[PDB]
């Protein structure tokens, strides 16, 4: 009758609008990472050549239901959006994709908000939308920024969302992700900013810090996200921003993973990310491990 | 099968004397505001009227009959009754409400306890019917006087109770409500006179602090409850009675906020008092901010 | 044949640029405070009105020179303007003023800064005559704002004012209005938006903190401006801006009262304002206080 | 053009209600003591005879026209009056002074006070008149009792004052007079039942300690103000009241005395009540004494 309690946040990963009431039944404390690749690529064309052509109110309003779907069915709790972050080789397989530059590595390349900053239309256009559903009354939604490596990207962006009438820290959240170690080691020079929270890319920054693609074969032997280097680089950013009193969460393929929980409560995150079939799971070993916690303290007092 | 279960009281705000078994159902710990409003403003007629014709014994019987039914369904636990309270425009609209002032500011004018103490009769009559419903047996009950700014206020209103029969600390709990900032800022004169229970009016709080009007449209876009003057106020108050044993409580609208329940779990309040409603919402989020204090903790001692 | 000698400053209370010359000669150390109220209101028409109809440089004009004589009567010695605020039932009353609201609260409702800030014409209006006296060479004039309490109307109204070419804290003086409890609880932030001075408007002060009306007839019995309360506020208000380096003084009918004279020269105001027929016994009462002090610190150190 | 300005208060003897308009006029900073046995001995008859025989409201105006007359000549300025004090062999010399003790030693017997308590109502008569007076709306009236040496009579006489309306600390101003050894010796008995100020009667002093009248041809060439015991017993009283927050002053023919003037401003006084026709010798004197002593401090700091 009376759910499970714990004072670290669980969290769940939504990928689509559609699967969000099966994701809201779970009694997840909020939505910790909603992607808008499937939302945006769903028109079956290139939405450069989209605009240009001259269709943006339709994508806008279309973008504004998709989330406002999300929104409403976690009302009370918070709800996390990425803008669009995607590889070259995909805008290639796409009805208007006949120009690209084939580069020799996509990883290292022209994504994410370095080409949302190049083309500021497609910033525009989402940032149009989030307003258009805040000004319903939602005051649950937040931003966040991938592929952040110095704060002039921040300041570009706040200007960018600044001009269309969206204002930071007072009509939504603004936040980023850490993927690149330079972000993870300069990271004070980012929340000098006026950040609001962060959250920990694990697939990516795991991928970039041992110079190994993942999906090769014959180098994936030796992928691992309890690598010591990674938890050094965890470590100092809890270390700093709980400092600052900034919040700190983590998603990825990494938030389902039993021991990488143990290893992140008993640091102290703030929260974690989980698949919609995994949140049960995650629940019973934070609680376990919180309740050692507290026996420790109280075995050292006694 | 187990009750969920918080060090914090969260209770329940009762309108009615016929909303009581629904609340009652709810799980609180106790009534923490029920209002006199109704019970008294029913008869259709002006009370000063009614009893210039001559009908006491009526009104009174019919307070204890609407007393007793709300006292008996949460017997083992307290309930705290507000005395009467409502503007002078409200008198003027019932058969006998000819003679008034029309005033140019009723919010800044004879109200509450001051009018109480000029026509000690209703005082009389509801002291009479507060101790009638106490000899059945009903040991649960206490009074709470509305808009106090001067010990003298308390303590002539401690002898019209003492003239006919009631006895305070005795026989009910006696308590104020902290609505004007002068009560908030010279509390210690206010417990220095035997209080037992102090409560937080945040609406009337807030609006007399930074001289705005909530029902006017050109100036109620600065209307916030989480102000950080009414936070140093509702600081300080909570400290000095912290340290003279006194209960503090907060009812209104901002009892059913979590953020402001956050904040208030926080800062160390002993109760929280909420909508028939938003009972269950304020017990979780009550519950994951204790659990979250407590393992900060044993995290600073290891 | 020589002048009576104070530390503490004594102005006076200027109401219409008529009387200036009998107020000149009192022997007063500046004006204290000059109400627009009159210059305003006197030309027979609503100015919102008078405006659209087309007629501005006249009423600038006119302003110019009645603020002229004010300054030029006293000019070694400084002079503080404070910009209009009335009630909205005083805009009901002239020829044009037929579009109102009939408010229920009119000394919480939207007057002062606020209304000055909606409308930004008679902003502009002011700022434009104040300029006008002011290249004429006349270095000794400062602006007042009434009714403030967020830090975000001190920049908006800084703005405003150097649009149209006058400058703060070179051309002129910049100080606030202290009459709402919260300006006086946070005045720091207040101060940290580059203010010059500061006044007490203890009648408002007095009528927000304790939740009354002095107009009725009912409750003005527990009207008092020397109650515990207004002192603590007061000196805390005193405390910080000695700290910060700003000017204090305080106008109002209890700057005409030897009683809070000497309150007031004991905690260590700046400057006082009184009547233009009660300077010299203000003065005689400022200055046996400050012979008193003397005398206690010699003898402790004897 | 300017007058002079001492911190020390320097006022005025009042004898009779008709010698008030030259005494207004010497600069004197209040009324140190206007007796009432004028008042109240020039109707000719006894006033137990007369309030047996049954005129009380005659005498009672009377004495409110002859306080009213003196109270608005000084207006702003502080005035005390003492209640009546006369010997036995004063009453004996009336129409209906006829029933006598004939004592042999009326300075040791039945008068002031002790007198006035046995008989309440002449306290009651004059306790009339004075808030007959304060009604019309003076506030600087205060009220002092002669020959006091048991806190017995300060509350018996607070009490016969409450009964009839009147109120101390709040409607005037309540204090003492100390001329008998025993109330200078245990004045902090006297101080905690709530006074406000204390007056020195050195003529009566200096008699009752030396054991001596003054009167008598034989032994008045020994009396003598300032003699060491007096001295003594003025500077623990002085020391005592200034440590509790209560004012001190001296009436008398020593008042009227530049070499008491000094040493008692040596010593801290807080006022001195001197004859209508010495006002300004004495206000030299206190001057020149107070600079001495700031140039003594100055000296020994540099």
């Amino acid at each position: 009758g009376a759910p499970l309690v714990t004072g670290t946040m669980v969290k769940v990963n939504v990928s689509m609008p559609e699967v969000a009431e099966r994701a809201a039944a779970t009694g997840a404390d909020g939505v910790g990472l909603l992607r808008a690749e499937h939302m945006i690529l769903s028109i079956g064309q290139h939405p450069i050549k989209f605009i240009k052509e001259g269709k943006e109110e339709e994508l806008v309003e279309k973008l504004a239901e998709g989330i406002e779907k999300v929104a409403a069915a976690f009302y009370p709790r918070p709800v996390w959006y990425r803008t669009l972050d995607a590889p070259t080789n995909e805008f290639r397989e796409m009805p208007g994709g006949e120009d690209e530059p084939e580069e020799r590595n996509p990883m290292l390349g022209w994504r994410g908000i370095r080409r949302g900053l190049d083309q500021p239309e497609l910033l525009r256009a989402e940032f149009k939308a989030i307003k258009k559903v805040v000004e319903k009354g939602y005051n649950n939604i937040g931003v966040m920024l991938p592929l952040v490596s110095h704060p002039e990207q921040i300041r570009e962006a706040k200007r960018i969302a600044r001009e269309v009438g969206l204002e930071p820290h007072k009509d939504v959240a603004w936040g980023v992700m850490i993927e690149v170690p330079a972000a993870a080691i300069i990271i004070e020079d980012l929340i000098k900013e006026g950040i609001d929270f962060v959250s920990f890319g694990t697939n990516d920054l795991t991928q970039y810090t041992l110079a190994i693609d993942r999906d090769n074969e014959r180098v994936a032997k030796l992928y691992d996200e309890t690598h010591p280097a990674v938890l050094k680089l965890i470590k100092h950013v809890i270390k700093v921003c709980k400092r600052y009193g900034v919040e700190t969460s983590i998603c990825g393929q990494a938030g389902s993973d039993p021991k990488m929980a143990r290893i992140l409560v008993r640091l102290g995150i703030d929260s974690i990310s989980a698949n919609p079939d995994a949140v049960q799971l995650i629940r019973q070993v934070v609680a376990q491990e919180e309740r050692k916690l507290m026996l420790e303290a109280a075995r050292k007092q006694l």
